[PDB]
């Protein structure tokens, strides 16, 4: 019968910090992690900035020998996973290793490594492709490498659902625990899409902000002057654990995961429907799964991408789901500060939602100077808002019309 | 408690055929789908052959214009998915569309597209990258395009667990139905990694057979002269359906999906442990999940990739799990004929497992001329074996030590 699931550990690399506390300090201070990209020459590109992880030292985690074989998205996902496992205090033993699994996902995976090997193939020949090309690039190898390093023998998989990946990863990992397939899961996502193919491919779709001359103001969810998403890198990981398992070992519990929703839009390969119908279906599924009155929702960490169509679809979905209560809850987009971590967005934002519960504060939507037509909810413009938060919801929406919603609540 | 899950539709593209019945006729005849790869200069490569899909006409499924947007692996997954839904006879309606979802995955995804867009980026710069590069390449677009085309609003996601993808996709879709999150799921996987990067990437790891002189004899699982796997393309899709839902509409039921196992080896990035400990745990988990004794198993569709370490690990796992029943079951590798479809392997092999139950016949392991040391099980060498089959397993073992097992049972 369905077990309860709590959060006992969290880990992060983001454009605001090399761990959770440093990132959250930046979130609550309204700080932007966005800057001109330094790691490559983008003069031929329409977008030349994004949210880089600054000063990442892989030798805090892995030998230089192993790090050299692994795409940055794997290095970032292992960094966040190791932080989360250490934060949990959990000791892996022969008695429990078969009951601990991992579900760390990515939207795009090891595009930097694939591009660099493609360069070798075309400039030199196939004999110069790395022997580590496949295991160092493919998306399931955060789960694989974490399992090898920590001895995790539970369910071992990876989701790839574009910008919904981190939220789906955490929800499905929670279902694994709820249904008794595991007692502990490390779940979340990682992304490092800031290579020519990533910036070029999103640039070709004209999906990205082109505010090159003022990168910290580019990400402006629900602002009338928004012009697309800001591409960002990093990772979030959470240790999910069955409630009685956590209680038995005296774990510190940050919050309980009470609800998860999925829905498909079935509308368009890339565009969200203007009325947010799929997002509304998804939230309603999540609230019913959590056994809640929608009026219990205090805080929503929106997807809030800073796209014209995305941001207004989310307002429409929240109004449809919450009715008059839409005007009482607080909703913010932390992408205003972090940018869009794609398959890691739902993972870092789940962590921000749990910290909103721990600290009783709604993170701001920075850059919300002139709310657009109909964007008239409490969007926590400019500055963090201390408030009562018993229930927090984190939404994600992606290409393919794929939607996820997580519902967290205070645990006493 | 849990609902029962049955298979009511199947669809496939393989090196043997452009549908299930053509592919299956090849399987029972012991035919190879392996040949030198055409319309591609592989002079500089150590492997020049594989399993291609021959004569695929995407305009049976999509307009030319929609097809131009999508990588071949997405085209192949949509072909299998549309076939499976047609084969099921299911009528999607406003009354059931929120109860029908999709989980079609891929191991490596859009390599061909990445390679072609790399060419443009390196030669001409980012302004020649296609606008559809991202949504036409990412792994969740089979699920996305299928949901949009058929109006499916249920759970919409995509797994990527390397060579385990198709098995995990089917198993987790079965969990969705069993636990009441959906009544119908389209599940499986697709792959087209025959590009410079795929042949070059596996080649650099010296993982591929290099038997260029006799491609049809390259894939020789458990044979003492095997020298690595054969890379193959295609797709498999199954319609999974809650039993009472199938019975109410008069569905044709092929078989019941009674068990699903997952485990992680936690051993090595690409190699299984010599004793197949992880594969043994995974099969034991799948049998416990089905409430079956190892002695009830009649037929195993092996992962059976034709790698030195993989093939011998599976023999050890089967001996461990099955004890004095290990010789009574029949175990065959259909990869002897199809080669290794990577993330689609588990999907086409679940279909072959279901058809082994329908037709009471174990498919052959072709090329098994000289069984290796300790390879003394009933490996169905050379020729199909009519036999009693009530319970059939299908195993997948992938990079990162990720394991999956499905258990199918005759339905009457
Ligand atoms: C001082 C910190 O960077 C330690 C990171 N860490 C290594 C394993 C788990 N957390």
């Amino acid at each position: 019968s369905r077990r309860r699931v709590v959060i006992t550990g969290m880990g992060m690399l983001s454009p605001l910090g090399l761990d959770v506390p440093s990132s959250w300090e930046g979130i609550l201070a309204g700080r932007s992690g966005i800057a001109p990209i330094e790691h490559m020459d983008l003069s031929a590109y329409s977008t030349r900035f994004g949210g880089s992880v600054k000063g990442f030292n892989v030798e805090e985690y892995l030998s230089a020998k192993e790090a050299r074989k692994l795409d940055l998205f794997i290095q970032y996902g292992l960094a966040a996973s190791f932080q989360a496992v250490r934060d949990s205090g959990l000791e892996v033993t022969d008695a429990n290793r078969e009951r601990i699994g991992v579900s760390m996902g990515s939207g795009i995976g090891g595009l930097t490594n694939i591009e660099n090997n493609c360069r070798s193939l075309f400039e030199q020949g196939p004999r110069r492709i790395s022997p580590f090309f496949v295991p160092g690039s493919i998306i399931n190898m955060v789960s694989g490498f974490l399992s090898i390093h920590l001895g995790l023998q539970g369910p071992n998989y990876a989701l790839t659902t574009a910008q919904t990946t981190g939220t789906h990863s955490i929800g499905m990992a929670a279902r694994n625990i709820a249904y008794g397939e595991a007692d502990v899961m490390v779940a979340g996502g990682s992304e490092m899409a800031a290579c020519g193919l990533g910036l070029g491919g999103f640039g070709a779709a004209r999906a990205l902000s082109t505010r090159n001359d003022e990168p910290t103001r580019a990400s402006r969810p629900w602002d009338r002057d928004r012009d697309g998403f800001v591409l960002s890198d990093g990772s979030g990981a959470l240790v999910l654990e069955e409630l009685e398992h956590a209680r038995a070992r005296g774990a510190r519990i940050y919050a309980e995961l009470v609800g998860f929703g999925m829905s498909g839009d079935a509308f368009h390969m890339t565009a969200p429907p203007e009325d947010g119908a799929g997002a509304a279906r998804c939230m309603k599924n999540a609230l019913r799964d959590a056994g809640l009155d929608p009026r219990q929702v205090d805080y929503i960490n929106a997807h809030g991408t800073s796209t014209p169509a995305g941001d207004i679809a989310e307002i429409a979905a929240v109004k449809s789901v919450f009715g008059e209560h839409a005007h009482a809850l607080s909703m913010s987009s932390t992408k205003s500060m972090t940018g869009h971590l794609l398959g890691a967005a739902g993972a870092v934002e789940a962590i921000f939602s749990v910290l909103a519960l721990r600290d009783q504060v709604a993170p701001p939507t920075i850059n919300l100077d002139n709310p657009d037509e109909g964007c008239d909810l409490d969007l926590v413009a400019h500055e963090a808002k201390p408030r009562k938060i018993d229930v927090a919801l984190s939404n994600s929406f992606g290409f393919g019309g794929t939607n996820g919603t997580l519902v967290f609540r205070r645990f006493a």
